[PDB]
């Protein structure tokens, strides 16, 4: 399991935790030097928990798809929340069995359907250590429309932040103050399958992509980034979904 308190929580224990949520997610092989994430594991295994703790020391743990860092359910008190999606339905045969009662919320975890179920798109939602305490919060007890944008702070601060660098550095700047997401922010975590396919095509084609991927970068102007020695690939970029799951 991997552990988060935002009571005392500052940037470096934030950047620690993001190490280490990397860091429970095997891997079988590295491609340029990336983790690559298993093309499938079988029963609970397939599930990490992740125990994040608000301001005040109130808790919810969430479950994790290893294969792809998505984000099936979370646990409060005694009631289970799982996404309406089949992996979702999957994985609560696996975790949170001893629940008193299982809901299933009115969307699957896709950000296209939380950002309608939120009534506002990724663009103009706040994210930050902040976000992330209310978001706690908020999940702790029902309420579908604000859970989905809770689930969309919770998905960024964690699993995005986890998929690149860039990200983490993006929350630890939103580690006092939230602030909507970067240009960049949101063109990585919607191109996260594609670059992760491209670099895993790279390593049969001398480090080129077969496809160039058009990103946004930190300075908010659009790149097409062609080859491994892209920054995308040597520093942001920290896990890859596997072609076999694409
Ligand atoms: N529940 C959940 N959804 C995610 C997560 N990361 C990305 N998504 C979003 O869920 C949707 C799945 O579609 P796809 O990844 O195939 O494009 C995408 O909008 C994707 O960016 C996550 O970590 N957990
Ligand atoms: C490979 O990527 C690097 C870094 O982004 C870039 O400078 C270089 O021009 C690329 N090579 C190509 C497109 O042949």
């Amino acid at each position: 399991d991997v552990s988060f308190r935002l009571s005392g929580a500052d940037p470096r224990s934030y950047g620690m935790f993001i190490k280490d949520l990397r860091n429970a997610l095997p891997f079988r092989e590295k491609v340029y030097n990336i983790p690559l994430l298993l093309p499938s594991v079988s029963g609970a295994g397939r599930y990490l928990l992740m125990h994040l703790f608000n301001y005040d020391g109130k808790t919810i743990t969430v479950a994790v798809d290893v294969t792809n860092v998505y984000i099936m359910g979370y646990l409060a008190d005694t009631t289970s929340y799982f996404f309406n999606e089949p992996a979702a339905e999957l994985a609560s045969q696996y975790v949170f069995r001893d629940a008193r009662r299982k809901i299933t919320l009115p969307y699957s975890g896709n950000y296209e359907r939380l950002q309608i179920a939120a009534g506002k798109p990724r663009e103009k939602i706040p994210i930050g250590l902040p976000a992330l305490d209310s978001a706690i919060s908020t999940l702790l007890h029902y309420d579908s429309t604000a859970a989905a944008g809770a689930l969309l702070v919770l998905i960024q601060t964690t699993a995005e932040a986890a998929r690149f660098k860039y990200i983490e550095q993006q929350i630890q700047e939103r580690a006092y103050r939230d602030e909507v997401p970067s240009l960049a922010t949101i063109s990585l975590e919607n191109s996260w399958s594609g670059l992760s396919k491209q670099i895993q095509l790279a390593q049969g084609n001398n480090g080129i992509f077969r496809t160039p991927i058009v990103l946004v970068d930190n300075k908010g102007n659009r790149v097409q980034i062609t080859n491994v020695t892209s920054k995308v690939v040597t520093s942001n970029i920290q896990l890859l979904l596997n072609t076999r799951n694409i």
